[PDB]
């Protein structure tokens, strides 16, 4: 009677293995059975907490729906009926990598946020990268419309290296920017690990333009209204490299309505700094007058009136135009000199080809 070979036992294969160290919490975890299906599974870190995952149809894999966290032991429980009818368990563990050390980030611009049309994405790392080729492969941006734009690896800051992101024109005004950075699990080298993803969401605002040819006197405002400012003013005298407003596209970071200030070499200990404008790191404003070539370097001096009406007007992220300037803004003025270096430049600076 019979005599016959019992059919096969099943068999499991952890994918990850069993007792596997320095797993990456974003690669691919599962276990699957052959010649038999899951009664249960479940995934569990050390300290208890269920980990979300999914079967397929035939309910003979089960495969985990989200990311890891970083130097955790994970455990599977369950079990796993064969042709006898008979179950065997479901179990084994393994280790996710515990980075040397995890990198972080963040933007310069808040979600929602309205900026200027040539506003940059500057991500900021607090660490120095080894891989930035791998960091910028991770990152996209999307806008609508879509416009040619470029990441570009700047000088590491003393808190860390920092890429910007920026288009080759103007943005058109309107424009909404999405900007993802899948970061967490993400090998910077060394060792080195992304803390987290991150996400900006923006939008550009109106488009608006300052003219400021340095040997004009004057200084426009243009918007799509035309000329909306046409204001005399007067720029560095020039005497010295410290006096001369430097030349070529500075972009509009922060604004003070009140801040009067301290100037060693013109003699002053008491300036009265009003409605002023940040166009450059270097100290460079368009302000109110606050009347010696020294107590206004190479600022862009305005009437008080005229200073606080293009001050109400202006904003994070918009074009100044320099012209007409001996010295180009360069990264000896600190930021923003994004706009101050040709396109085919700004590409040299990706970590990454042309293309």
């Amino acid at each position: 009677l019979a005599e016959k070979r019992p059919p096969p036992a099943p068999r499991l294969t952890f994918r990850p293995a069993d007792s596997a160290a320095d797993v990456v919490p974003i690669a691919p975890i599962s276990v699957e059975v052959g010649d038999g299906w899951f009664q249960r599974v479940a995934l569990t870190n050390s300290a208890g907490k269920v980990v979300a995952g999914a079967y397929s149809r035939d309910r003979t894999i089960y495969t985990i729906t989200e990311p890891l966290g970083y130097d955790t032991t994970y455990t599977w429980s369950g079990s796993a009926v064969g042709h006898d009818g008979k179950a065997v368990p479901v179990a084994g563990k393994f280790t996710t990598v515990a980075p040397v050390k995890t990198i972080n980030a963040g933007f310069q611009l808040a979600d929602g946020q309205t900026v200027g049309i040539a506003a940059p994405v500057i991500i900021q790392f607090d660490s120095p990268i080894s891989d930035k080729a791998a960091v910028e492969r991770a990152l996209t941006v999307t806008t609508d419309p879509p416009v040619e734009g470029g990441w570009a690896w700047l000088p590491d800051e003393a808190q860390g290296a920092r890429v910007h992101w920026r288009p080759r024109e103007y943005y058109p005004a309107g424009t909404t920017v999405d900007v993802d950075a899948k970061l967490y699990g993400l090998p910077f080298g060394d060792g080195a690990y992304g803390a987290q993803d991150m996400s900006l969401h923006f939008q550009i605002g109106r488009r608006q333009v300052v003219k400021a040819e340095v040997s004009s006197h004057r200084i426009q405002v243009v918007t799509d209204a035309g000329v909306i400012m046409d204001f005399p003013c007067s720029y560095g005298e020039a005497d010295l490299a410290r006096n001369v407003t430097r030349n070529g596209i500075h972009v509009v970071t922060e604004k003070y309505s009140d801040f009067y200030m301290s100037n060693p070499a013109a003699g002053y200990s008491h300036i009265h700094e009003r409605w002023a404008v940040r166009i450059s790191n270097n100290g460079e404003f368009i302000h109110a007058n606050p009347m010696n070539s020294n107590v206004t370097n190479g600022c862009i001096n305005l009437s008080t009136e005229n200073a606080e009406q293009y001050y109400r007007s202006a904003v994070y992220g918009d074009p100044v135009e320099v012209t007409g300037s001996s010295i180009q803004l360069s990264y000896a003025d600190g930021d923003i000199w994004d706009w101050a270096v040709d396109w085919d430049t700004w590409v040299s600076m990706s970590a990454l080809p042309p293309p």
